[PDB]
């Protein structure tokens, strides 16, 4: 059973459980924001249906190392997450807010 991540506000498609990647370990971080809220991020290897808005920023950063763009929905603009660059194995991957996304079969 394929396991998709969907844009809770749209239903795009966006990611699926066999792109989940380790990151430091752990293919699902608890995080805070600067204003204190707590988020669940999981980390995907790849991701589709995502605009990038900015700059690059280390600014925060949540893991080490890397770099952050924020991801919006191309569909629907709602704030997914962030894209990640700027590491080494690997060199970039996805982090997105638990919920902001739907999971559910194909
Ligand atoms: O890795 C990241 C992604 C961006 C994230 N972030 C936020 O969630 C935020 C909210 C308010 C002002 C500034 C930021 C910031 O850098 C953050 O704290 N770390
Ligand atoms: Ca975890
Ligand atoms: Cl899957
Ligand atoms: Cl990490
Ligand atoms: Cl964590
Ligand atoms: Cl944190
Ligand atoms: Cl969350
Ligand atoms: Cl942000
Ligand atoms: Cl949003
Ligand atoms: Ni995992
Ligand atoms: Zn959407």
């Amino acid at each position: 059973g394929a396991s998709i991540f969907r844009c809770r506000q749209c239903g795009q498609t966006i990611s699926r459980r066999d792109w989940l990647l380790p990151m430091g370990g752990d293919h699902e971080h608890v995080v805070f924001n600067p204003a204190g809220m707590i988020f669940r991020v999981w980390c995907f290897s790849l991701a589709q249906g995502l605009r990038l808005i900015g700059a690059p920023s280390g600014e925060f950063s949540w893991f080490k190392g890397y770099d952050w763009t924020i991801a919006l929905c191309g569909q629907c603009g709602s704030h997914l997450g962030w894209h990640y660059e700027g590491g080494s194995q690997p060199q970039t991957f996805f982090g997105l807010i638990k919920d902001r996304l739907a999971e559910g079969p194909a």
